[PDB]
């Protein structure tokens, strides 16, 4: 008799734990799956922000941003003719839905830029979702 | 009727503050519960996904996936 | 009498050890199921820190990094270019739901890297989970 | 009594082989990068190179070839113009971080080549990295 | 007092049995490495080999083939242009470390093949090790 | 603690010459121990990537992957 | 007694259950395959389908489609440039294994367009099936 009811016991509890693991995998889709992102419209600007012979240099990124998904995001870094600069000062931030011009300031993490008036050089914006856009930065002065 | 015994957060064990809830017979609701962390300092992020898995009164364990919404 | 009362006992001594096994199987999933990671966010650099004619050279991998789990991780080796390297000195590590910039030293393994500046090389690092992730390292100089 | 003791013994086994297989797929991706050490830099050159009243007819081919992984890679084969081409003696090899003219003899799998004085013929070059590279090849005589 | 020792026996057969299935598994995935051993080069060729007036048409079909295997393997089918061929002769083989023009003669299974002057036809090679492989193969005439 | 047993690279079996090295309870390590092909010869290529399996004193074995420096 | 007459029974279905899932995966693979069944093919026209100043705006899709399918296949929706419409008429159905041309009546599920003569327009048609098939219409009214 034993043997038969432990099978049983076993089908069932199967059912149950594979059911269980079917139903996680259901749960799994609105994390992962989410359409809509940041994109950068036209070309950007960079200009020198820099003053009094300071020790950094700072210059000054405007451009124009259209957040396309459902929350509020921000950015997180930008690499400007394949040199990282950092963000400083707080970093802006694009509502959900929205389309903007946004402007903030940015200093190279190491060595020195050798932008030159009018000339226009690829960038790279990533913003918090990890989510990274490419972009055309005309330096201004 | 059953009922919320504990809960395990992306593997931590964690603590339900209030009273266990509890599912009527042959009911499918919504439920909501106060908990906290048994141990440490957890630091879930905006929009991250993490595993519960929910023991309820039968010894029964779900995974299920709680989305952050702090 | 005597081959009922044994095939009764061997029901319910079936039935207690069945259902302790899934008691078990439930009782692993915390431990097998565990979402969230490091992430890594952009492209990263690699920096010549070696000094003074030494017998070792060093290199400066920073790079950009996204811990989405409930637990403080480590870095454990990375590989570049398809060499190992060891990462001399304390391993740096991530704590719970934070973004970083980390930096770490490493040396190769055996031979000598031959990067060139402003090159991009692919890289992967491996974390204390098992885990491991591909990257893009940019060598500066 | 058996069936749950079976049970068990698979549960604990399947957890440790799905955890194997995952450390697997992380474990490739260094693996990868390797498959694009070598680039071919400009045109290269074609020779008859067989002495008077030989039966077989054999070609200098000269290329000039870029590598840069960590480690040295040589010729496996040569497609030109369509035709499958034999390699005969030592295959070069082009050391790990170096550009070269390099310089190596072929001869016909397929049947007759009749190149002509100054034609351009395509050419794909082999690598024992694994990896396929255009070339083109102009017929010196 | 029968049912209690035909339980014992099933108990300590359940364990030998499961542990055996366990190892078994472990043991087949050395095998799986081999099902990679060979890669196509480049473009081949086909040739109408049979002579005149003679009842079968045989075709030469030539192409660069690499074996990364441990052991000699060797051509088992081809399918041209969706068309099977069946192979004539021996087999060819290609040796554990080397990469070779190869050579061998196929006849048409499924009807009558059109080849036209220097067209392209799709094919895959199937080999002894169980892999098939696309190619490309130009008609010479 | 455990210890490897054999090691099977590119469906090639190869013998552990010299003592087999053993890896402490709860531990993370770099191991090296050097080997021997058990039949025939290996026809390894410098930066090329082979599936190996490394089988512990467990019968427990693990599919890995090994680069050929030189 | 009893339990190894149990033993072997259950042995011995386990056999036949475990051939009979293998089996029934084989099963799923023809049915699969009909998600596929539709490919539209040429390019479409769109035209005025209303008259003498009424109510409705309503236009003709003509599309040629091929069937591949072993049933009959019908439009069960179609969206015109993202924009969604309404078939007014009966929806058309193309029968087992024919192409033909196919031609229905459409109207706008909100809002007022305003094709253009002679430009192209994106339909996406939905069968039967599941399956939507991207077409291009030139408006010829
Ligand atoms: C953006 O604005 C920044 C601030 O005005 C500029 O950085 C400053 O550049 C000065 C020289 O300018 C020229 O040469 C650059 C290459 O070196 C070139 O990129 C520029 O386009 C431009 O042609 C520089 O002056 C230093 O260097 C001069 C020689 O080139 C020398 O004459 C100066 O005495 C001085 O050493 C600035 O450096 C700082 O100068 C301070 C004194 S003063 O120049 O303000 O009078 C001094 O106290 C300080 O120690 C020294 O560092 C330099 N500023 C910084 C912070 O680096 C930058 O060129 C502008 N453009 C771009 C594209 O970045
Ligand atoms: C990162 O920094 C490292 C330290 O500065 C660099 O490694 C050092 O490279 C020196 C030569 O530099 C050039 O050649 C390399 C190829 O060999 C190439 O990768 C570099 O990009 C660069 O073009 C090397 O100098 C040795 O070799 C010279 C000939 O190439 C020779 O002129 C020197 O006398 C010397 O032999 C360094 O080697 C060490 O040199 C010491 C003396 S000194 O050079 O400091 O004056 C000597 O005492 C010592 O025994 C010898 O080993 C070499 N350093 C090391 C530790 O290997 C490296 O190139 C930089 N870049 C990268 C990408 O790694
Ligand atoms: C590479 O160089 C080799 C010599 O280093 C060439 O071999 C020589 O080929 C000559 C003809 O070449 C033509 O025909 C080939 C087939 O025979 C063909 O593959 C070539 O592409 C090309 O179209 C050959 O000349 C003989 O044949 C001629 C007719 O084809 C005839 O006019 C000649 O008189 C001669 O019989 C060479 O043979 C040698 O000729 C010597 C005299 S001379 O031709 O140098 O004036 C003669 O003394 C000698 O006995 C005879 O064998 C033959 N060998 C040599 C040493 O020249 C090969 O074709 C080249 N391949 C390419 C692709 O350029
Ligand atoms: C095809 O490739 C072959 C190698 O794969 C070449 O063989 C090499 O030929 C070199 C001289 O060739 C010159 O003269 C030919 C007439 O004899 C002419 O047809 C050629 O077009 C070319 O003008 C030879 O170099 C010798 O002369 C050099 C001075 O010019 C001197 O520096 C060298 O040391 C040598 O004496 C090559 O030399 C051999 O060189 C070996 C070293 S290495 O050159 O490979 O680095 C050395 O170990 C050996 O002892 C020596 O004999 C010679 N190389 C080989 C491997 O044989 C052939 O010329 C090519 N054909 C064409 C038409 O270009
Ligand atoms: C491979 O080569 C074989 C010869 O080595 C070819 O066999 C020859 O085929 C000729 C016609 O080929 C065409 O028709 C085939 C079906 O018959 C078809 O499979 C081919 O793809 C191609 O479309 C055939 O010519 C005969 O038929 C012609 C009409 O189709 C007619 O015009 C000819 O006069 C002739 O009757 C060959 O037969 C031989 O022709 C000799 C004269 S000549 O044609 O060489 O000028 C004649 O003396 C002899 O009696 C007669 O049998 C036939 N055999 C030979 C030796 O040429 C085969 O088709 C090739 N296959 C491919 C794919 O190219
Ligand atoms: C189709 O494949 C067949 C093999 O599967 C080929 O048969 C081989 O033909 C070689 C010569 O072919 C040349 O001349 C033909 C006219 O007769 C022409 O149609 C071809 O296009 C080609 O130009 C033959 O090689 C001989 O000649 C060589 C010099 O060119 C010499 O080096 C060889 O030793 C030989 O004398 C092949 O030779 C046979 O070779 C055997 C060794 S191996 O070549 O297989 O390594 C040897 O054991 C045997 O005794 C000898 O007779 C010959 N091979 C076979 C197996 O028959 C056929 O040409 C191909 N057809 C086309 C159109 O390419
Ligand atoms: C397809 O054919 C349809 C019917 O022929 C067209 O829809 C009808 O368009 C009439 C005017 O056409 C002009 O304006 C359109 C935008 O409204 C434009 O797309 C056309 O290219 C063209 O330039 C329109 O008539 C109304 O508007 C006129 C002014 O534009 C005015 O003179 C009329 O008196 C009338 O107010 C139709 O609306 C219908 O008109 C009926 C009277 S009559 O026009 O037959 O004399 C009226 O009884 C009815 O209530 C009113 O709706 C309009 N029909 C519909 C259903 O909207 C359509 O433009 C063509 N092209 C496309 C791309 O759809
Ligand atoms: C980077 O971001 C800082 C905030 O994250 C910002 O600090 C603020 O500075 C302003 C005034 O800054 C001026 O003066 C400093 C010298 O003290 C210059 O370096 C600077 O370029 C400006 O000319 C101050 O009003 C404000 O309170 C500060 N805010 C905080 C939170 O500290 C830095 O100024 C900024 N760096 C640059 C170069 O703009
Ligand atoms: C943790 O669980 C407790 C029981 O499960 C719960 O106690 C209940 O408390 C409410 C009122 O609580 C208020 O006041 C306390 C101070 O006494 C605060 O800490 C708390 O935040 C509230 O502001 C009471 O009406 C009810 O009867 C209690 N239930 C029982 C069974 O005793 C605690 O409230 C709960 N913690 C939190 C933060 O809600
Ligand atoms: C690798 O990590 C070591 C610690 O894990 C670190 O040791 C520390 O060294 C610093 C000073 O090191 C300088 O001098 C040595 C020669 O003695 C050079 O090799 C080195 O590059 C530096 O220039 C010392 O202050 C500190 O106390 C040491 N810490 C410990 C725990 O020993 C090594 O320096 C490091 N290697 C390199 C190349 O940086
Ligand atoms: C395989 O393992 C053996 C031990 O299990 C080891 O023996 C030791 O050998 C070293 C020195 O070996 C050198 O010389 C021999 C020729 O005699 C070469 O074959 C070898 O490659 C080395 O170059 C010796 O100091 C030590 O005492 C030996 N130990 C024992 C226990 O005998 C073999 O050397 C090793 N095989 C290889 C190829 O390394």
């Amino acid at each position: 008799l034993s043997g038969a009811i432990v099978a049983l016991i076993l089908v069932i509890a199967g059912v149950i734990i594979a059911i269980a693991v079917v139903l996680f995998a259901f749960g799994l889709i609105p994390g992962i799956s989410n359409q809509g992102s940041i994109q950068v419209l036209g070309s950007g600007t960079i200009t020198n922000s820099t003053a009094s012979g300071s020790s950094r240099t700072i210059y000054n990124i405007t451009i124009t941003v259209k957040n396309t998904g459902t929350t509020s995001i921000s950015v997180t870094s930008i690499n400007i003719n394949g040199q990282p600069f950092n963000i400083n000062g707080t970093a802006p931030s694009i509502p959900a839905g929205r389309t903007q011009p946004i402007t903030f300031e940015v200093t190279p993490a190491s060595g020195k830029p050798n932008f030159s008036p009018g000339a226009s050089y690829t960038a790279t914006i990533y913003f918090s979702n990890g989510q990274g856009a490419p972009a055309t930065l005309i330096y201004q002065g």
